[PDB]
DNA sequence: TCGACGGATCC
DNA sequence: GCTGATGCGC
DNA sequence: GGATCCGTCGATCGCATCAGC
């Protein structure tokens, strides 16, 4: 069936108002996305922090439209070392961060422009574009090394500040997070190993799955539909884009959204509301 | 994702 | 700047 | 021996590279 994301809850479980709006979006071609009216949608959503994944754009080519962006003044980018046109992430934020790191501290997993870390006063925000297992699972064993090292790094991080992980994690955690689960159990993003990986990330750091925590039996809620076969029109998609929260910040959670109606990519954007 | 391909197995 | 062909994607 | 029932197996749209001139 189709999905209607419920209205935005901007008060916390204790009725404190939301102070902080993090929107995250796998833009699948920053340049294509900007041309497809993507930045207009960002201006009207008006986040405090915008996280972008799969920018597929070097720093040189970064379109002009982004310098204009004024509520998202501080702007951080990471693209791979030697593979041009591939992967890439960004982190734009209204307020200026205390510190910005690139990578997870592992030479092996830091060559593809996938993670930005941003320390704010109350918490630390990691935004990640996780590597796909590949068509035919050619990268699936790399993905298991990634998942284990990314888990270790994130456990280390969250032991020092509360942690918001956002972005495209390239796995549908459970059979509710995708429309055709039994047909994809051998495909990238729903192998037992990717799903086992996610659950270990949830129990190890630990982190609660922001959206599922609030809506644990809502189905047909997805972040990505393939461009092929009119899949988005039939809403035949996957939940790939999460906010993963330290349990500590669960009482700061106001709401976690899926912006199904925002076009511009093969992922819709998700949005987090915190009282901080 | 969706279909055409088989090659199976059931009335 | 163009064509045409590859890489990479859930 | 017709008709359904199964898991493999293509090409599916999109973005951005690249080789070459
Ligand atoms: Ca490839
Ligand atoms: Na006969």
């Amino acid at each position: 069936a189709l999905y209607e994301d419920p209205p935005d809850q901007k008060t916390s479980p204790s009725g404190k108002p939301a102070t902080l709006k993090i929107c995250s979006w796998n833009v699948d071609g920053l340049r294509a996305w900007i041309k497809k009216k993507g930045l207009d949608w960002v201006k009207e959503e008006a986040p405090d922090i915008l996280c972008l994944q799969e920018t597929k754009c070097s720093e040189n080519k970064l379109p002009a439209e982004l310098q204009e962006l004024p509520g998202l003044s501080h702007q951080y980018w990471s693209a791979p070392s030697d593979k041009e046109g591939y992967s890439g992430v960004g982190l734009l934020s209204r307020q200026c961060p205390l510190k910005v790191s690139y990578g997870i501290g592992d030479e092996e997993h830091d060559q593809e422009g996938r993670v930005i870390v941003a320390e704010f006063d109350s918490f630390v925000l990691v935004t990640a574009y996780v590597p796909n297992a590949g068509r035919g699972l050619v990268r699936l064993e790399y993905r298991q090394r990634w998942d284990e090292a990314f888990r270790k790094f994130l456990k280390g991080l969250a032991s020092r500040k509360p942690l918001v992980l956002c972005g495209d994690l390239n796995v549908a955690h459970e059979e509710i997070d995708l429309r055709n689960p039994k047909g994809n159990k051998k495909n990238a993003g729903f192998t037992p190993q990717e799903r086992q990986g996610f659950g270990e990330l949830l129990q190890a750091v630990p982190l609660a799955d922001s959206f599922r925590h609030l809506y644990p039996n809502t189905p047909y809620a997805y972040t990505f539909w393939t461009y092929m076969m009119n899949a988005r029109s039939k809403n035949v998609g996957w939940r790939l884009d999460y906010f993963l929260l330290s349990h500590s910040l669960l009482p700061a959670l106001c709401d976690s959204k899926i912006r199904s109606k925002a076009l511009g990519s093969d992922h819709c954007p998700i949005t987090l509301y915190l009282a901080l």
